[PDB]
Order: C-alpha cells, then sequence, then structure tokens
C-alpha cells in the first residue's frame, strides 16, 4: 500500500535535515523534491518510504545493457516511484515512464566570472582552459552522442587522456571550476542553484538542450499517468514555481 | 498502417503551400507541424493522412463538460493523431493522451515597443491599456483558474464588460496590439514568431507559466509512448532544434 520512492542526495532537490539528534526515515530529508512528494503524496493519496539508491547512482548501463541505480530499483519493481533531478532521456524513457517534467532546463557552462569566454564555441575552438562534465551523467552522454561538430569536438576533448577532464560529481566539478581554469558543462537548474551561492562563478551562454526531469515509473505503472495529471495541476497552480523559489534563492550574490 | 492526423492551421505550424494550380490531400500543407510529422513517420515508419479539424477548434469544454475541437476527434476515435501547438493542459490531459513536449513555452505578454510596461503586474495594477487573450484557449483559461492575487485581478479585468477585452484568434488580438493601446496574453512562442516579422512589437517581461506541446492521441493509445519515444531521439538529434529555426527565423529587424 505504502509507496517506495527510490531518491538520491542532490541539492537542493534532496539534502540531510540538520538536527542535534539521529533522525529516521522521511524524517532524514527535506528539499524541492520533498516538497514534491508531499504535494503529490496530497493530491494522489498515497503514503510513501523514502529509500536512497544503494549504489548512489541515477541510471546508466553497463557493457552488458543491465541498467544501475534508480533507473534499476524501479526496473526490478523495488522501487515504486524515483522522485530526483533525474533527466528525461530517450534511452532511459525505453526503459521506465516518466511524468511530463516538473522542471524544464538544459545543459549550459559553469565558469568563473571575468573572462572572454561567451560560449560553447569558443571553448571548443581552444586548449587553454580544460572543461568537463559528471561521468556517465546524461551531460555526458550528450556530447558522446552528437553529431553537431562542435560538441564532437567538445567530445574528443573530454574523452582524451583516460577522461581526466570529466568528474566523479558535481561538487568535484565545482571545485575544480573554483581552483583551476576549468568549465564545468551542467544542467542549467544546476547552475543557478551554484551561481545563487558563489559569487565568483557565472554561466556561460545559454541552454545548449532542452530537456526535464520527470518523476520515474516502472513501465507500465498505472501511477505515470496520475502523477503527471498532478504535475500538471501543481504547475497550473503556481505551485511548481514557488517551490523552486523557495530552494533557490541565495541572498549573498550580486 | 495510415494514421488519421487531425490539425489546425496555425502559422508557422501549419499553413497551406502557394501552388499556381490547386492542391489536393497532404500536399496542400507545410510547416513545422508537417515536418515534425515527416520525421515521426520516418522513425515510427506509418503513412498519414492530415485532416483539418471540422470545426476549427482546439479543444475546450463548454459548461456540460463536453469537448469540441481536435480534443474531441480524438476522444471520439475519429483521428489517430492530433499534431497542433496543442498545449498540454490538466483538463486535457484527464481526457486525451499527450506525447512529453516536443516545444516547450510559457504564457508572456506581446506588446508595442518603447513603452514602461515591463511585466503582468504592470498590466494588472490599471486599466488604461487593455489586455486580454484568444477566448476559450489555454491562456485564457490558466487566467479563469489563476488563484494567484495578480493573475485573479488580470482575470477580473478579461472578463469584464461581455469578455470586450478577449479576441476570437491570434491574427485578430495582433492587429489589435498593432493599431490601439492594447496588450495580448499569448504563448512565447507564437511571440518569438511575431515578433521576428514586426519590428514594431515585443516580448513583455518573461514567462508566466511553463508547459508544452504534445502531440495527442486517445487515451489509451500504444502510438502516445512511441511518439514519446520519437520525439526524445528528434530533440536529443537537436532536430527540433533546427525546425524551430527552420520556420521561425524572419528577415531581421533594424
Ligand atoms: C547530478 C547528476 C549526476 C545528474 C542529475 N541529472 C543528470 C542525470 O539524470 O543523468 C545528471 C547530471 C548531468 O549529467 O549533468
Ligand atoms: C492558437 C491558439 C488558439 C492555441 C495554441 N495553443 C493554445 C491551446 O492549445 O489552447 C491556444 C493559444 C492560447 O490559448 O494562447
Ligand atoms: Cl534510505
Ligand atoms: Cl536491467
Ligand atoms: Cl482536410
Ligand atoms: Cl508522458
Ligand atoms: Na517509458
Ligand atoms: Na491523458
Amino acid at each position: 500500500r505504502t509507496l517506495i520512492v527510490t531518491t538520491i542526495l542532490e541539492e537542493p532537490y534532496v539534502m540531510y535535515r540538520k538536527s542535534d539528534k539521529p533522525l529516521y526515515g522521511n524524517d532524514r530529508f527535506e528539499g524541492y523534491c520533498l516538497d514534491l512528494l508531499k504535494e503529490l503524496s496530497n493530491i494522489l493519496g498515497f503514503l510513501y518510504d523514502v529509500k536512497l539508491v544503494p549504489d548512489g547512482k541515477y541510471g546508466a548501463q553497463n557493457d552488458k545493457g543491465e541498467w544501475n541505480g534508480m533507473v534499476k530499483e524501479l526496473i526490478d519493481h523495488r522501487a515504486d516511484l524515483a522522485v530526483a533531478p533525474l533527466t528525461i532521456t530517450y534511452v532511459r524513457e525505453k526503459v521506465i515512464d516518466f511524468s511530463k517534467p516538473f522542471m524544464t532546463l538544459g545543459i549550459s557552462i559553469l565558469y568563473r566570472k571575468g573572462t572572454p569566454i561567451d560560449s560553447a564555441d569558443d571553448l571548443a575552438k581552444q586548449t587553454k582552459i580544460e572543461y568537463g562534465a559528471v561521468r556517465d551523467g546524461s551531460t555526458m552522454t550528450f556530447f558522446k552522442k552528437s553529431k553537431i561538430s562542435t560538441y564532437e569536438k567538445m567530445w574528443a576533448f573530454m574523452s582524451s587522456r583516460q577522461q581526466s577532464a570529466l568528474v566523479k560529481n558535481s561538487d568535484e566539478g565545482i571545485q575544480r571550476v573554483l581552483t583551476t581554469d576549468y568549465a564545468l558543462l551542467m544542467e542549467s537548474t544546476s547552475i543557478e542553484y551554484v551561481t545563487q551561492r558563489n559569487c565568483n562563478l557565472t554561466q556561460i551562454g545559454g541552454l545548449i538542450d532542452s530537456k526535464g526531469y520527470g518523476v520515474g515509473t516502472p513501465i507500465g505503472s498505472p501511477y505515470r499517468d496520475k502523477i503527471t495529471i498532478a504535475i500538471l495541476q501543481l504547475q497550473e497552480e503556481g505551485k511548481l514555481h514557488m517551490m523552486k523559489e523557495k530552494w533557490w534563492r541565495g541572498n549573498g550574490c550580486p
């Protein structure tokens, strides 16, 4: 009866709450995605247990084409929903069922302020500034699969030297941008959150693609359509907008 | 199989081609949506027969909850697909199925350049400049249903005086903006198209909301998921972006 919700720590979507005593169960967590789940639970009338994905991955395929991460949890019916910044992509939609998007976004560039760099092609025609993405995430996959010239050049650079330009996670990418001469290809909603908090960083250029985050369900799940309708309701009522402004607003940067 | 596709004339989605002799069948039409249908038909391997919706409407409910337009064609299984700038909304998703969005947009304001107006709250707080939307479209319905104070205010104004501030169609709205002191609340992708072609008009403010256009199918159709997967493929390949640029780009503005 109670639904199992797979998710992953990622600021400001899902974070451990701060407290002076050990926390248990759903009380461990806060964030945009917990607020979304509370609003979805309200509308649809389910109870839920939040479970962190045991392997700490979003969802990609190994050499055998077996999935991992939140995507695999859904496939195997070890979770009923995945509520996280899980990008809606062609390869994932073949294997699980996403709701319609609760957030739309695109890949863009995180870099330091004050420089002459203005676009992905400024990066691509040069080698002094290093640049990369989180290994095996949807942004990397976009560069890997692209047949657009500029993105191909960029993939050749990223993948070169046993992928030394890639990072394991966004926090590693951020620190590399802050310390060295490095630009991170990152989803725009995460760039917005980061630039609101570190005033030496900025987004470079616009969005190079367009995509959404959606709630994952196993293929065939009856919850996919109920959740899509509830998301559309929350969007039209201004509630998704309110939730984004609650979690993104920073107060310290020009 | 040959699919039956319901659609509606709307620039630059679906337009009559120019020819010195009469045109027949699918050859009557061109535009972004025809290009999309060709790409979907190449991926999924169907033939198709394009039919203009007989009542010339997108789809809205009357007081008795009865539907019209392309939505009613799908509900009644008179068409297999609706391919048009058909906004994905809560009320429509309850009665038909949409693919994931092939375009993502929001309501914004079309107005003349060179004025002090910068946002919907600027319009809401006054009564001198008239403003409205296409009657019974998804933009009107957004305002009708909103409980956000600004938008309630705007709906009270739009709906006053026997809805004299509303218009029957987008071209009527565009002419009214060009001639009189009037602002049109319009989906942002159409404002883009218009302002590329009318250098005296501009978008005012940003997007008020976030929504998409999707291919519509009857509820339960097996094509909906196939078309979603095909749209995601076309997005990731950059084809949807190239299709938008092809149909939107104008001759330039001074
Ligand atoms: C935080 C990361 C690893 C996730 C979030 N959305 C993408 C995904 O769902 O693959 C990944 C980011 C990226 O690839 O830029
Ligand atoms: C062109 C119009 C009448 C359509 C297009 N999408 C909206 C729909 O699908 O309702 C309507 C526009 C709007 O309401 O601003
Ligand atoms: Cl857990
Ligand atoms: Cl698997
Ligand atoms: Cl026809
Ligand atoms: Cl969907
Ligand atoms: Na799917
Ligand atoms: Na539906």
